């Protein structure tokens, strides 16, 4: 067997059990495969089903579900340790716009 | 008396209980509206590793680990202010985080 090392723009299911944490919840990964693999850690943002319309939300549409990425919520978590399964991936269009909102908050 | 909402470039001392110092990243207006900040933790023991960015002043030397950025609720975690990082320092940290998060 061989673990799944989260890759950028992957949408994963990660382990949080410690506001805006909860878990087990979905996140959109940010850091590239190279990093995540070596470090065993990854940068990612939490997602949710209920969009309240706050300004850093980025919508995610697909199949028969609609959900939202909260970009300001960027967190470096240890994906290996918490344990993570891969729910799917996000459109590059969607990923771009996330990172875009992150810039707004930093740099 | 009015509280202290932490600002970008500030060095805050915040106790993670998921203390310890961190360089704040997100701006005042946001950090204040949301009661949350972005920042990266810093340590005294530093070893060789790329996403370190070294903080220098007075007697102490330290390093911010640029690659671990966290969105933390600074109010509940009761953050207070130890000092302020040099701009050259902030930018550098920022730029590292870029290479990690980037654009494309």
């Amino acid at each position: 067997v061989s673990r799944y090392v989260p890759d950028m723009g992957d949408l994963i299911w990660v382990d949080f059990d410690p506001s805006e944490q909860a878990g087990h919840r979905p996140a959109v990964v940010l850091s590239p495969f190279m990093y995540n693999n070596k470090t065993g850690m990854c940068l990612c943002v939490p997602c949710t089903t209920q969009s309240k319309g706050y300004p850093f939300e980025v919508v995610l549409s697909g199949q028969e579900r609609d959900g939202v990425a909260l970009a300001d919520q960027v967190k470096s978590i240890a994906w290996r340790a918490r344990g993570a399964t891969k729910k799917g991936t996000v459109a590059p269009e969607e990923l771009q716009l996330i990172k875009a909102k992150i810039n707004v908050l930093i740099g």
